[PDB]
């Protein structure tokens, strides 16, 4: 009886195995835009993905992960609120059964159709598994998706999904350029938080872009054909794989703009 998003093992149950679920810096959160304060000390974000080397795409039973070679310092995130440098390890999405839900963060209670998470670990801790044990171990860049015009740079991802339908399937996925998933503006909100799935560790500096990307209805429809189950098990569509907003508690959300 492992955790998931289903009728009986979803977010409201996670605290029994992972009591940090009720902690002081859980994610996601609602971003109340009027109260977030512009911080003139914040720096432009520096996203340097020109050497990013993707390897593989994996259906892990929760989402699909596009994995990167993180053995050389390529594909790094720095600046913004961060001290030091963070190396890209993977990206994944969260999405809904319906276009009206799917994001983890919300903006004045608005839910987007989906949310992309680009996960990076702080190189001062040597690898990902040590970084997640530190309060400044990860930086996750979050990007909202709305349904409208297709995102041309997303299509290669969409088209490989039929080959990783079920939990535990992977496929080779080289030469994918994540720059094609970025919006025009790098204006952002930032706050200290957590992983949004078990083990829910409080190790993340969140950087959530204000500008959403547009993807087409057909692109997001193909996300929703994935399955949470493994091959040869009854079909459970991979939809609604998002954790709801959690209490902000003693945190401030800062804006890079305005
Ligand atoms: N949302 S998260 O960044 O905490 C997260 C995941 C959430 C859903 C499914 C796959 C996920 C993969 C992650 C891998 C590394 C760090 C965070 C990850
Ligand atoms: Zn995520």
């Amino acid at each position: 009886h492992h955790w998931g998003y289903g009728k009986h093992n979803g977010p409201e149950h996670w605290h029994k195995d992972f009591p940090i679920a009720k902690g002081e810096r859980q994610s996601p959160v609602d971003i109340d835009t009027h109260t977030a304060k512009y911080d003139p000390s914040l720096k432009p974000l520096s996203v340097s993905y020109d050497q990013a080397t993707s390897l593989r795409i994996l259906n892990n039973g929760h989402a699909f992960n596009v994995e990167f070679d993180d053995s050389q310092d390529k594909a790094v995130l720095k600046g913004g609120p961060l001290d030091g440098t963070y190396r890209l390890i993977q990206f994944h999405f969260h999405w809904g059964s319906l276009d009206g839900q799917g994001s983890e963060h919300t903006v004045d209670k608005k839910k987007y159709a989906a949310e992309l998470h680009l996960v990076h670990w702080n190189t001062k801790y040597g690898d990902f598994g040590k970084a997640v044990q530190q309060p400044d171990g990860l930086a996750v860049l979050g990007i909202f998706l709305k349904v409208g015009s297709a995102k041309p740079g997303l299509q290669k991802v969409v088209d490989v999904l039929d080959s990783i339908k079920t939990k535990g399937k992977s496929a080779d996925f080289t030469n994918f350029d994540p720059r094609g998933l970025l919006p025009e503006s790098l204006d952002y909100w930032t706050y200290p938080g957590s992983l949004t799935t078990p083990p829910l560790l409080e190790c993340v500096t969140w950087i959530v872009l204000k500008e959403p990307i547009s993807v087409s209805s057909e692109q997001v429809l193909k996300f929703r054909k994935l399955n949470f189950n493994g091959e040869g098990e009854p079909e459970e569509l991979m939809v609604d794989n998002w954790r709801p907003a959690q209490p902000l508690k003693n945190r401030q959300i800062k804006a890079s703009f305005k």
